[PDB]
């Protein structure tokens, strides 16, 4: 068992719930890779069986009445159809477990605290249009934003899934240009070059968000317009440095990742579309500053009169910072949830803590937790992580075009 | 089998060739990693012998043929009459910038060419080795253009003791315990602070007094000495525009040279090896001064700022932090002391990658370490992926002799 220590603290825990990681990770003892980002009836039926006696364990039904009624409900379902159908407190509870075992996510501390909305039943694109728009609508809540997953029908044998061809629901526009440069977000580039061509006429602005591509099954992906209403947006301004407003800076309120596969025991939901709020360095650091990002990181600097000729005068590391500032800032004066990295790391420290209690252990990827800038100032950097693979869980899958 | 590796700010993917020669294990197994933690005979003494004889022989390029077979052949006996063997000074040379090479936690590896390994094998006391230090110092420091170095105190063999330096580093500051609990100097240095004391030593009461050296001769107990003040360079640490920065009194020294780790060539092991190179400004601007058990001068700082620390929000840690390492890169450059930034060691540790994967067809590198401790992300280094792995030769950590 993995001994692992608080180098600030100098006290030591033993990860015990390593022991059970259903999977296998790219490392091995002869080389480490834990800096990679992308690393059947009777196996259908083991994972089925091994997330509802997790059910009824987390719930105390260990050898209960109703749990083994239950088991031979899925024994029969699965021996009928292959695959079977999940209960509403079944997914609900995949849906938190999926979230609190991913070992990349530094807020699961409100793990907990998630709302899910159960769509299995959609039919259609229009259908999923909807479904999306209540989502984003209950998970914007005016600013007060709230945790939520809007969960699709499961996969099935020799059928075309349901898809989110968007990356997220809010993506800014990417445009190519004649001297081949980029008109805003140039990592939407790929789904802007779709969307285009699947029937969507296109601004030119730096921040022009994207219409959803939605698919249903094997009759082939439609196109859809937000409305612009439900998008809520925050501009960006600087509290003490009136010249940063006139960048024309904004970023959106709402993070939702969906292009991700949900796992839950042994059923794959190829759509389910998840959200939180944004953790401020996110926005800050990789989304501005990054070089094939906004890349704005020496514009910031010059209105900040700072030496950019030379890497010794840290103007990087001062425009960084300011920008870093102006978007909790904006999101603050907006009254937008938002979270600092500062705030961020010190509630995953308390989480470790629950972890260690309630499971013995808790996966985490040191890599991913440590905040883009001022790494060793927050109390994360210090502490020895363990990463390993649980289920149920968020999987990547293949771009679905 | 190859490991893929992207780089994801260019697109550019390479193979990691090199990681199938993965000498030792480390720590992770595919059910979990464990790459963050900090610390994880004459048959195959003599393999290893054989494989070290066969890097340096294919090093300059002509392997296998002349003094090659002989040398191995040559080897295999020496091992026969006594156990041990004996490096020829340029398979010294050799391996000393191997083990630089291929250290995979050090940012600094572009320069691994132009090292300087003095020979001290034919070193024979503590007050010898005082003296090899002393110049090592000397060479090392230049003057405050400062050059790598390393000198190789006689390996270790049965029936004799180790040389050993006790210190962590050849300058350290000293680390008083005050009677209100708090630590007057460094913090981390407490352990040796009271050991050289406990050897006669009479100490300070300075935040910034410069330790002895314990020199420990074989089966011989450690002797105490002292630097003279005029080998120790060190600089005031002022900000350029923040004049009152200059009132916090304090100052870090020129040279970081490592003297506790092992070193291992070809089976054979040199527990006493110290190697020197220059700062990079972050060790001493981020680590030694801000870390809550270092220095800890990070509240203070941003108090004198005027920023408000009343809230996490504010960004004060951050922006103090900046305003520290501007003050250590401005004072080593006012001082004409060597030093190097974040963004400046990053950007040549890529060029690095670059050579090794045509030379080696890889690189061992560590991302957890590799990427500084302030604006990861802002170096070129943090959407670099990266393969871990032990190679020989290599600096080894080891027990403390007490
Ligand atoms: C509510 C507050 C939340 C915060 C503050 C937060 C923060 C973060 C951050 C900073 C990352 C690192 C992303 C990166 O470096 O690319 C991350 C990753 C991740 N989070 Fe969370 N998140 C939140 C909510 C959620 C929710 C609601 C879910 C799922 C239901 C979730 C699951 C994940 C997953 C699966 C990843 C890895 C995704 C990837 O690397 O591709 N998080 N999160
Ligand atoms: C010349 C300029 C050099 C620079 C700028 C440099 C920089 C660094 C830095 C920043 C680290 C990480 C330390 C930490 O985060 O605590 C490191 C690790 C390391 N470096 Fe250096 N270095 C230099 C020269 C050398 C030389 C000459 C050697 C050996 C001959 C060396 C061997 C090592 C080793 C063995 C480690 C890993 C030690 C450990 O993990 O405990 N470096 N280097
Ligand atoms: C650029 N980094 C690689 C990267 C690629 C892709 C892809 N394709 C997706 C990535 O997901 C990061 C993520 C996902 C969900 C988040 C939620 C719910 C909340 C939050 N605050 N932050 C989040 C961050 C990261
Ligand atoms: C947005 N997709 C294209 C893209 C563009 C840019 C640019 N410019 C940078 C990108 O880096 C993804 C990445 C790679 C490695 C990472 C490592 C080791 C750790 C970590 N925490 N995050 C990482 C994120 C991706
Ligand atoms: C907190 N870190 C743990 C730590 C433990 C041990 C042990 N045992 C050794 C460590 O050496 C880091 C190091 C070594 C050599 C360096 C050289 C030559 C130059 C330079 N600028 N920086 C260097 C940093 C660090
Ligand atoms: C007790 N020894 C002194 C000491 C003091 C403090 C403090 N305050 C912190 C210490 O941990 C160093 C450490 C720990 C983990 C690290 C990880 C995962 C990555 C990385 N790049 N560097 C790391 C450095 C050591
Ligand atoms: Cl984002
Ligand atoms: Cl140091
Ligand atoms: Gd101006
Ligand atoms: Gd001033
Ligand atoms: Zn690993
Ligand atoms: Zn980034
Ligand atoms: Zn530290």
């Amino acid at each position: 068992f993995p001994r692992v220590k608080n180098w600030e603290v100098g006290s030591i825990t033993y990860d015990t719930l390593s022991a059970q990681a259903q999977q296998d990770g790219p490392c091995t003892p002869r080389r480490c890779l834990g800096s990679l980002v992308f690393p059947a009836p009777e196996q259908l039926l083991s994972q089925a069986r091994d997330f509802i006696n997790q059910y009824y364990s987390s719930i105390k039904r260990s050898g209960s009445q109703a749990h083994e009624q239950r088991l031979q409900e899925v024994e029969a379902e699965v021996a009928a159809t292959g695959t079977y159908q999940l209960r509403e407190s079944e997914l609900v509870f995949g849906a938190k477990q999926a979230w609190r075992n991913a070992p990349r996510c530094v807020g699961r501390i409100q793990w907990g605290k998630l709302q899910v909305f159960d769509a299995r039943d959609c039919r259609s694109a229009q259908e999923m249009f909807t479904y999306i728009c209540n989502h984003i609508k209950y998970a914007t809540n005016r600013g007060n934003l709230r945790s939520a997953i809007t969960v699709f029908p499961q996969r099935c044998p020799g059928r075309g899934d349901f898809r989110i061809w968007n990356s997220q629901l809010v993506r800014y526009a990417g445009y190519r240009q004649q001297d081949g440069s980029v008109r805003g977000d140039p990592a939407n580039v790929e789904i802007t070059e779709l969307c285009i061509q699947h029937g969507w006429t296109p601004g030119n602005g730096r921040f022009d968000v994207l219409p959803l591509l939605l698919q249903a099954p094997d009759e082939p992906p439609e196109l859809f317009l937000l409305p612009p209403e439900l998008v809520l947006e925050v501009p960006l301004e600087h509290p003490t440095l009136e010249w940063f407003a006139a960048l024309g800076l904004r970023w959106y309120a709402l993070p939702a990742v969906s292009n991700m596969l949900l796992e839950i025991g042994g059923l794959e939901f190829p759509a389910a579309p998840f959200s939180g709020w944004y953790m401020s360095t996110e926005i800050g650091t990789r989304n501005l500053c990054d070089p094939h990002r906004y890349n704005i990181l020496e514009d910031v600097a010059v209105c900040m009169d700072l030496d950019t000729r030379t890497t010794s005068s840290l103007w990087k590391d001062k425009a960084a910072v300011e920008i870093n500032v102006a978007v909790l800032h904006s999101y603050q004066l907006a009254k937008v949830t938002i979270v600092d990295h500062h705030a961020a790391t010190a509630s995953f420290m308390k989480h470790l803590e629950n972890e260690q209690k309630a499971r013995g252990g808790c996966p985490a990827d040191w890599a991913w937790i440590v905040p883009p800038i001022s790494g060793s100032l927050t109390p994360v950097f210090h502490q020895e992580m363990v990463n390993y693979f649980l289920s149920p869980a968020f999987r990547y899958q293949p771009d679905p075009w």
